[PDB]
């Protein structure tokens, strides 16, 4: 009733709202305060608990988005604005959100935690596609979903001063973990069967915890959509990390005139400037001369990550868990409006020979002109080294297997090897709504909203396929949260779903038709970045 | 009583609206259409009239602003966003407004007509800087100002065609000009006294009406704010038009694949195109390593504009003409934030030798290796050739030189040799409310805000000298409405405002201080801009 929308956690009681679904109701606690604000003397530090209060705190809508730069590249655009705040931006954001079906379970159940993406500069819980009202209703889980702190809000770090350590922005998902040990009880959630999942830099967080031993604990299964922590993108040396910060200091005007620089003072002149101002220069610390780098990422500071995490990947014991890794079919077209010469979302994108060659040096940036051939010269098709189409599949596959698809195969590959079970996806549907051109394919991130079943809302014009397609995919992912197997505890009718083993390399096509066996995350092109490029990149 | 708000023109009945200022009342007029709505099939082509209506119509607010690119470099930054769109984007923008004072003057009265800057590309009549409450109260004349449209829709040329003439925007001005002379009477105004004034883009679109015979006949003086014709961003040639055209329509896909390309496909395909895409992809159309230069600018055919600009100013004859014309302090100094690197209004933009060479081609884009030579080399100071401060001032000097203090003060000159009588100023007061950082002093266009007494609005923080200095700017802007002349016409008290002469070049000082007479406008510099550079050109 009314009385189930009213709840009792460790810092205060709450009240939430009745959500509904076509095939039920479901109760929802959003934006659920479970850190102090991180504002004033606080901006750039760890967060702490939020200390109880006293009455009942409203949540029954989504909080402020953590402020980050606004995506402005086609404005009105639907395929874009989708990812852009849709609340009002503030350093008050250290909120989370959960959902809960109705009736509430009368038995612990499985918890499903969403990290949402955005390349540690953007994103936020409360975006239309990450609505967990259909996946709680259809499935009985129990989903939590938190705002983190993104751009230098989560990330600037000068490393070793204690007023910009780093890593904050994880910290802030840690906190929220913690939250959901001492608190999801009280939802009829289960603490000790917890499955993180989440999406690009989503996803590359959720594998920081997997490598961080104090946030080990407080989870039992991962998910890793279309990203990895040891991807290109995803993380920093403690040099560049103060090269950036300083830059960044630099444009703001810190520190004033001539005055002392030390870490100290840098800070503290970074705490008095308005946050729109450090996010009006977010951009302007990198060379600018890329697509897919990102300013303030994760740090390797031997803090929250001890080494690399290609170093802790390998030398790491998984035994005990299951992961489920995946990929989209067109991971890198999405980025290639982006700063790719030649491209554009409103034609063909039918680029030269010349826009092609690049295209390579913007997508993979940093390395030498010899390691730019060899990529050149290992996605030409030979037989037709002009044809425009063919090029332009083959940047979309350059920028897409050295980004995510090939660090998520390494990533996968070590886990099963290092006794993970590791089941393995690849999303071949393109959504029948999509937005975005043809020639992008099925693009990054679109396969986020039939994972969280959107097609189920009456409001979208989602096809009777895609509805059942959608109720296939959340069953997967909630019978990989309740068991660590994605297949079905009773159903060996329907095509079963191979663990991803380091030799056989098997993974399952999702799409509208039937489940489908193949072999290889793109073994042949994955070779050459794993395995060839570091051997040639010590030439220098 | 309040029937001033009712008045009938030759399409119909208004219904108009009270505007109260600390003086008194005013009896506004917004949003009156003068035009048939330019969509669909008449996207590109001349503006017709509006054909009358039945009825009344409302004519209370501001109608919708023509579409447009917004900008985003400062979100939420008031300097940037005064500047944007303030209603809804729309192709159905062609309305004016008439701003009369109360009560309705009996005798026909001197009317004024703003047209707005923007580069070409962007601009709104319904700008709060831009209300005419002030100015028609404290002046008793009679205030006009016009939407146009802007970007590919105002000036994308296809020259030669008539599906896509080009200068349609200025069309849409001469058109609105038309229309004072029909109905301004009816607001108790003289359409044998009409004064033009613009601003940047809108004072170029002022010089461009005073070089074409049809639109010369509509008004009988010009006021030049920051802006020429003749500059350099103003107009464009017919093979740049062209091909800037036709770049536009390959970004969003024009022609589809194997189609012919001729100018009627052409346009028919861009007229599918809806129109924030063809927004989305103006700036794509240059080479885009320019501050200052503009997609879509007027096109010399040789039908509204018989020659350059620079050409029919020369061979002019301009007897029986006034003009006013100007400038303020630091011209360049609003533009450098928009691409010389090393330059941020955050910080106090110390830019090194290196930053300063690399900045000369971004203001001066156009040149070769050898002027950019000559322009460094003259804009340096030889004893402190490295001093930050200077070259950051050398550089905002080097843009305001070469795109509006030269050209202004060529024109300028022009004139009065040729039989215009002509009065000069520099504007010279940095406002007290500014949102820009201090080192770019007085930056381009804010001097409108004085001129349209914008102090006096008593929910601003205004400073009691510059209410004074606002209501003395609008005594002399009315002055030379009236008599064609600044001075007050029997009031010898005040220092008086003498004509700018090709010889004595004398021009006055506005600001706090009393006016103070002074010779040359940048002589030195344009000199080097009006002379020399040409003939280091003519070394091909
Ligand atoms: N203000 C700027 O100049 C700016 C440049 C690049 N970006 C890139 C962000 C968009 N993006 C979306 C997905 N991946 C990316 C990264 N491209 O580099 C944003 C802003
Ligand atoms: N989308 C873009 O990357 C972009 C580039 C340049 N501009 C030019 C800004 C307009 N502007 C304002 C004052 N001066 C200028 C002209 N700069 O060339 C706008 C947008």
């Amino acid at each position: 009733e009314d009385a189930e929308l009213l709840v009792t956690v460790r810092g205060g009681r709450l009240r939430g709202i009745r959500l509904k679904t076509p095939g039920g109701p479901v109760s929802a606690f959003l934006g659920i305060p479970f850190a102090e604000p991180p504002m004033g003397p606080r901006r750039f530090l760890p967060p702490e608990p939020k200390q109880p209060w006293s009455g009942v705190v409203d949540a029954t809508t989504f909080q402020s988005v953590c402020y980050q730069y606004v995506d402005t590249l086609y404005p009105g655009f639907e395929g874009t604005e989708m990812w852009n705040p849709n609340r009002e931006l503030s350093e008050d954001c250290l909120y989370l959100n959960v959902w809960t079906p109705y009736p509430r379970p009368t038995s612990p159940t499985p918890v499903l935690v969403w990290i949402y993406g955005g390349g540690f500069y953007s994103g936020a819980s409360s975006l239309d596609v990450y609505d967990g009202r259909f996946l709680v209703q259809a499935e009985r889980t129990v989903l939590v979903s938190m705002n983190y702190r993104v751009g230098a809000f989560g990330f600037l770090a000068l490393p070793g001063s204690r007023e910009a350590p780093g890593n904050v922005g994880l910290l802030d998902q840690r906190l929220a973990l913690q939250w959901v040990q001492e608190n999801v009880a009280a939802f009829g959630g289960d603490p000790t069967s917890v499955t993180l999942f989440g999406e690009s830099a989503g996803a590359a967080s959720v594998g920081m915890h997997l490598l961080s031993p104090p946030s080990r604990g407080l989870f039992h299964r991962a998910v890793l959509q279309s990203g990895a922590p040891n991807g290109p993108w995803a993380t920093v040396g403690m040099g560049e990390a103060r090269r950036r910060a300083t830059q960044l200091a630099h444009l703001v005007g810190c520190p004033p005139g001539g005055t002392g620089g030390n870490d100290t003072e840098l800070v503290a002149c970074l705490r008095t400037r308005p946050a729109q101002v450090l996010v009006n220069h977010e951009w302007h610390v990198l060379p600018q001369e890329s697509v897919f780098r990102f300013s303030f990422v994760p740090v390797v500071d031997g803090d929250f990550l001890s080494d690399t995490p290609e170093a802790l990947i390998n030398a790491g014991d998984f035994h005990g868990l299951q992961v489920l890794v995946g990929v989209v079919k067109d991971e890198g077209s999405y980025f290639l409006v982006y700063g790719a010469p030649g491209f554009s979302k409103d034609n063909e994108s039918l680029i030269s020979r010349a826009e092609f060659l690049a295209g390579v040096r913007v997508g993979v940036p940093q390395v030498s002109d010899l390691a730019a051939e060899a990529v050149v010269l290992h996605y030409t098709d030979w037989l037709h080294p002009e044809d425009p189409a063919r090029l332009r599949e083959a940047l979309s596959d350059v920028v897409g297997d050295h980004n995510v698809v090939c660090p998520v195969a390494q990533l996968a590959g070590r886990l099963a090897a290092q006794g993970a079970r590791v089941y393995a996806y690849v999303f071949e549907h393109r959504a029948s709504t999509l937005s975005w051109p043809l020639w992008m394919g099925v693009p990054h991130g679109y396969e986020i909203e039939f994972i969280f079943g959107i097609p189920l809302d009456p409001s979208r014009n989602y096809t009777a396929e895609e509805k059942i397609f959608a109720q296939r995919l959340m069953r997967y992912w909630a019978n990989f949260a309740r068991t660590g197997d994605p297949n079905e505890p009773r159903d060996p009718k329907a095509p079963q779903w191979p663990p991803y083993t380091a030799g056989a390399q098997q993974y399952v096509s999702l799409d509208l038709r039937p489940l489908e066996v193949r072999r290889g995350l793109r073994a042949q092109a994955c070779a050459f970045w794993n395995r060839f490029l570091p051997k040639l990149l010590s030439a220098t």
